[PDB]
């Protein structure tokens, strides 16, 4: 059937991971016909799974010469059950594979523990008088009279076979093949004894003929063989005699003229293929690249880097139907692997004006030829990546030559930012530029069409009065999963996969704007307009503008494969491009790809004169590119600051380390920050432990590990200056901040009361934060409550396995029983406007909503006080140790080690002393002020239970002054300041 297919691929199942089948689903990426695509329904279903002896199996077209599938199974809610695996076609014809219970990879069936079937082919097809004479770890070893062994009788997939019944732990047998139609010794097969040293990882082994050699697999692969060549050899594990080439690290399992050489172990011949670093040496390219539109559009300097390329040709579309070819024209050769051309009056297109017109480049190498995107292109034609599979035009984006200075409001400059003077002075707020009005309930009050650019600018007022000093922007450089055309639909049913909405983080370039929150994705300089318009407004409010940038991979390998072969990307040994999600990880530690980032950067500052950026999996570079980053976008704007997500993951080129841009990374520098978790985990939880009880909520923590985060040190990274950390409880990624106190204080919001007693734990929780050292965070929403609960009318009470939503977590109380509406969104990369709008009602209504509001309110009191004083933004660690003090010392005055209360002073410069006292308990807790902190009773009270701010409160509330000190009420946190003044 499709085992008579050379392009067919048999994934056998032992057991699915999960009960019910109709749940699950076998995901492909890798060297198949159609990678899985919408994660994660559109993995192949085992609803219609066919069953053999062994389980489920499922059939994969392959795309030859097909060497990796790679695959997992999902469910419907989509987690990634087994985790991922892979599999090696060992030869052309290999076409199964087997997961076993534990989800581990064979390719033959594996067989019942206590069991080694013994596999003999005989190329003869004579089997009748074969058997086999065995010994060792088995049950029943032979015994009768020689040469009387164990007859070959039954015919599998690879010769006849035997099943032998092992001893528990069985790990050595030793055979004989035999053929009992000869005499004496001409019965052994081979005359010398056969042994296998391990079945405790394998339980068939496959013999064939008189061939030496005990074989793993059905195919006759040795174990030791080659499997790559540059250009020092990679193998699959560890010589002079069978090695050839013409025109002995084995922990590594490596073995080691200006054109490719071939080099051959055995049978195994493979093309030589340049490391990055040499062509880095014969190419490395510092001029100008792009399209540069000139002379009042009536010219363009073209510059590709492309040096394995024999031809490249711009290919031009029609400015008013991309899809109409106008013509081509060849660039020529130019100085270190580029290629350039002049498209000037002289051209052969008919064409005056250059300006809006699109291109993509026509690439030949080895006489095959690609449409690759200018990587340097500086906007493009709409985008929808449902037309890819159309034709090789449709398979990235077309770019647009464009003239951006010329482009939107002309005063147009660096933010001259209120209360900021430092990165530890920075208030940053995250927004999504679709969630910020994508509410229905503004829809008949936006002059603008929602989701865009220009409708952000309309309720930009409401964040200059909250008072955060920087919007950062979640990625509004161009991506890929995306239909742009659609922009316009309002996604109003609730979905959290299969959805129009994206985050952004899917890259397809570098210097272009996503059409997505464009008034006119059709028009490629409207995008450019309209954004220097958003970039102007938040700066004429003093605010500043910071951009998410996904440097770290790209969507498709074929972006950047396309442009030039094995070189943009980190590799393996052989050169295969590193991947991550189907895209390319892009490598910044080679120049031109490091060049790539640092253009961007400076581009992006220049063009759009931002105020910073955050990077998305930082740790994923090297920290040296990000540090040219920030110099090269300082010496632009001196008062930029940039930040990122410093988890350790930096996987880099197969066996090349490099110090990363991770959280470690903090001790070395003082410019780009990281993302705190330490502090994040300890006040409510994280990732990938989310609803654990912490500090804010019901679960005590140790009191000096809370301090140390409050004072910018993090107990699992080195953090030598407080502006190296950001300090956050909330994001795009993970549960709200509402829905995260709600899961992990198991108390349901549908009751009133709850919703009271969370938004009490929310304003803690932020008044800590506001308060802390560092740079504060706040996720847009988190102010008000936000909350991603899964609210389709259908989804009430918990639905069946198949029809449980993407990415969800189902709620539960204290019973055990499930929240009205259970499912709550924790990744809403792919949900629709319902999951992720910010509420426009919740955050600014207070007669519909008291609560919100009043939290709302809350924030913004915070923010005003932090500003007021520099208390709160010391900006050094020796200050910091100077100035701020733990009142709640552990092991005094009863003092417990751990608790769910703190309290502690600052010495402000001007001498004013602050205090902040936390209650997250649910009873009154006293404060034991001693001598040392009696003056703390002078104290105005800038914070109580009810509001936040600067100025005095006449009337504090929650507070009771006692004989030790000070009482506050359960779920209550105070600011105090005593001015001797
Ligand atoms: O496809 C993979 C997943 O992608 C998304 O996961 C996100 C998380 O939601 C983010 O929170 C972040 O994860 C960080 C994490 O915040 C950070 O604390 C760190 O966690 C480490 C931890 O330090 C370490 O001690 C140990 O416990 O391992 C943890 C890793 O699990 O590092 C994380 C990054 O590795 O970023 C990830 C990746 O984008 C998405 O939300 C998921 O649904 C999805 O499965
Ligand atoms: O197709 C091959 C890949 O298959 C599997 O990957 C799937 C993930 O396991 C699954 O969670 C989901 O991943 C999405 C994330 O949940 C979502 O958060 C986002 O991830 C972003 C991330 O937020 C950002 O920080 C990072 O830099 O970019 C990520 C990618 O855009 O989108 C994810 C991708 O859709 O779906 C995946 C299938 O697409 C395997 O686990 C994976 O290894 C394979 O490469
Ligand atoms: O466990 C005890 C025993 O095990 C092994 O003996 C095996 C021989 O090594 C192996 O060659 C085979 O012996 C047969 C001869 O090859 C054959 O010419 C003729 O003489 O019959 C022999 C078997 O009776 O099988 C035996 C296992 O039966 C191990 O190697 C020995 O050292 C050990 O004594
Ligand atoms: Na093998
Ligand atoms: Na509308
Ligand atoms: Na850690
Ligand atoms: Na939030
Ligand atoms: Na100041």
């Amino acid at each position: 059937a499709h085992m008579a297919s050379d392009n067919y691929f048999r994934i056998h199942v032992k057991k699915l991971p999960e009960e019910n089948k109709d749940a699950q689903g076998l995901w492909t990426w890798d060297d198949v016909e159609k990678p899985s695509e919408n994660w994660p329904n559109g993995a192949l279903s085992f609803k219609d799974a066919k069953k053999d002896d062994y389980g489920y199996y499922l059939d994969v077209k392959l795309k030859e010469q097909a060497k990796k599938i790679s695959f997992l199974i999902n469910n419907t809610a989509g987690k990634n059950l087994t985790g991922d695996k892979s599999v090696e076609k060992l030869v052309p014809k290999m076409n199964e594979a087997w997961l076993d219970q534990d989800y581990k990879v064979f390719s033959y069936e594996p067989q019942p523990a206590g069991t080694v079937r013994v596999n003999y082919y005989r190329t003869d097809g004579n089997y009748d008088k074969k058997s086999l004479w065995y010994w060792g770890d088995v049950k029943n070893p032979s015994s009768a009279q020689w040469p009387d062994g164990t007859d070959f009788t039954a015919t599998g997939k690879y010769g006849r076979y035997i099943d032998i019944p092992l001893n528990e732990a069985a790990r050595e047998f030793g055979f004989l093949l035999l053929d009992e139609s000869k005499q004496g010794d001409d019965v052994k097969i081979r005359k010398e004894n056969y042994k296998f040293t391990d079945l405790k990882n394998h339980s068939q082994i496959f013999l064939k003929d008189d061939d030496e050699s005990i074989y793993t697999n059905p195919y006759y692969v040795h174990d030791i063989r080659m499997t790559g060549a540059q250009h020092e050899s990679s193998f699959s594990t560890l010589i002079l005699k069978h090695s050839n080439i013409t025109n002995i690290d084995e922990a590594g399992k490596k073995v080691t003229t200006k054109h490719p050489y071939t080099v051959s172990y055995n049978s195994d011949q493979f093309t030589t293929k340049t490391s990055w670093r040499l062509k880095d040496e014969t190419y490395s390219y510092d001029g100008k690249l792009g399209a540069d539109l000139k002379e009042e559009g009536k010219q363009v300097d073209l510059t590709l880097w492309s040096p394995s390329a024999d031809k490249v040709s711009v290919v031009v579309y029609d400015k008013n139907d991309p899809d109409k070819v106008v013509g081509t024209v060849a660039l020529e050769k130019g100085e270190r692997g580029t290629w350039k051309q002049t498209l000037d009056s002289t051209n052969k297109l008919g064409i005056t004006d250059f300006t809006g017109y699109y291109y993509q480049y026509q690439i030949e190498r080895q006489g095959k030829t690609v449409l690759a995107l200018d990587p340097y292109a500086k906007s493009l034609a709409a985008w929808n990546s449902d037309d890819s599979k159309i034709d090789d035009a449709h398979k990235v984006a077309k770019a647009a030559f464009v003239d951006p200075a010329k482009l939107g409001p002309q005063d147009l400059t660096y933010g001259k930012i209120h209360n900021f003077k430092t990165r530890e002075d920075a208030v940053i707020y995250e927004a999504h530029v679709r969630d910020f009005t994508s509410d229905p309930a503004i829809a008949k009050d936006l002059t603008k069409p929602f989701g865009t650019f220009e409708a952000f600018i309309e309720k930009l007022d409401y964040l200059k009065d909250l008072g955060v000093t920087h919007i950062q922007l979640l990625p509004v450089l161009s991506y890929y999963f995306v239909n742009e055309l659609k922009n316009h639909e309002r996604l109003s049913d609730y979905a959290s996969s299969n959805s129009n909405y994206n985050w952004g983080y899917d890259p397809q370039n570098y210097f272009s704007l996503t059409g997505m929150y464009s008034s006119d994705p059709k028009n490629p300089e409207k995008r450019i307009a309209e954004f220097k318009n958003l970039i102007n407004e938040i700066h004429k409010r003093g605010m500043g503008a910071i951009l998410d940038v996904v440097y770290n991979h790209t969507a498709k390998v074929d972006l950047f494969e396309d442009l030039e072969p094995n070189y943009y990307h980190f590799m393996d040994a052989d050169g295969t491009p590193r991947t991550s999600f189907g895209g390319g990880r892009l490598g910044t530690t080679h120049h031109m790809t490091k060049r790539l980032l640092i253009d961007s950067i400076k581009y992006l500052v220049d063009t759009y004169k931002v105020d910073g950026f955050r990077f998305d999996m930082m740790g994923d570079h090297d920290a040296a590119s990000i540090e040219e980053a920030y110099k090269a976008a300082r010496a632009l704007n001196p008062n930029l600051i940039m930040l990122g997500e410093g988890w350790r993951t930096y996987a880099g080129d197969e066996n090349m380390p490099t110090k990363a841009a991770d959280q470690d990374w903090m001790k070395h520098t003082d410019t780009v920050a990281v993302f705190s978790d330490d502090i994040r985990n300890n006040l409510k939880s994280g990732y990938p432990n989310e609803g654990q009880p912490a500090f804010i909520t019901g679960g005590k923590r140790d009191v000096n590990t809370i301090f140390k985060n409050l004072i910018a040190q993090p107990t699992n990274f080195e953090a030598d200056s407080p502006g190296d950390v950001i300090q956050y409880i909330a994001a795009h990624d993970n549960l709200t901040l509402f829905d995260i106190i709600a899961q992990s204080i198991k108390k349901d919001p549908s009751k009133a009361e709850n919703y009271a007693e969370i938004h009490r734990r929310l304003r803690l929780g932020n008044l800590m934060v506001l308060t802390a050292q560092g740079t504060p965070f706040i996720h847009s929403g988190q102010e008000y409550g936000r909350t991603k609960q899964f609210r389709n009318p259908a989804y009430r009470t918990p639905v069946a396995e198949d029809k449980v939503p993407n990415k969800s977590h189902l709620l539960r109380d204290k019973d055990g029983n499930p929240f009205d509406y259970p499912y709550f969104i924790h990744d809403s990369y792919d949900s629709s406007d319902a999951v992720n709008k910010f509420d426009w009602t919740k955050a600014t209504d207070g007669k519909a909503y008291p609560e919100n509001v009043k939290s709302r309110d809350y924030m913004k009191g915070l923010i005003a006080l932090r500003q007021s004083t520099d208390a709160f933004r010391l900006k050094s660690l020796q200050d910091i140790k100077d100035r701020v003090h733990l009142i709640t010392v552990p092991g005094q005055n009863g003092v417990e080690k751990e608790d769910v209360v703190i309290g502690y002073q600052i010495t402000a410069p001007n001498g004013d002393i602050y205090a902040v006292f936390v209650n997250a308990d649910e009873k009154a807790r006293e404060f034991n002020l001693g001598t040392a902190f009696a003056h703390l009773r002078n104290a105005e009270v800038l914070a109580d239970e009810n509001q936040a701010g600067p100025v005095g409160i006449a009337n504090p509330k929650g507070l009771e002054w006692t004989e030790k000190g000070l009482k506050l009420n359960a779920l209550t946190a105070t600011v105090l300041r005593v001015s001797q003044n």
